[PDB]
DNA sequence: TTGCATTCCTCTC
DNA sequence: GAGAGGAATGCAA
């Protein structure tokens, strides 16, 4: 579902479509309606060829979120820990 | 526990 | 109403 080649050309648009600020929604010339998940998606298509759907992009997006989200605070609770109790036998 | 999908929300048009 | 991104849920493994 996200192969090495397709995981690569997913980090390949994240690269080349940077992030969205407040506005999400942007009009072609012919005023088809673009998002930057679709785009990544069309781009997977233009290299790997697969098919990726703008909602599995968004579901990407949102777990690599978590994990980023979870490797910082587990880091700040692996020790929050080890400082509690030198502090609580400290007393 | 979590990587997936699927709904819910709220924006532009 | 159509269609979008992103947060909320839903759900096996």
């Amino acid at each position: 579902v996200w192969s090495p080649d397709i995981e690569q050309s997913f980090q390949e648009a994240l690269a080349i479509y940077p992030p969205c600020g407040r506005r999400k929604i942007i009009l072609s010339d012919e005023g088809k309606m673009y998002g930057r998940n679709e785009l990544i998606a069309r781009y997977i298509k233009l290299r790997t060829g697969k098919t990726r759907t703008r909602k599995q992009v968004s579901s990407h997006i949102q777990v690599l979120a978590r994990r980023k989200a979870r490797e910082i605070q587990a880091k700040l609770k692996d020790q929050a820990a080890k400082d509690k109790a030198l502090q609580s036998m400290a007393a």
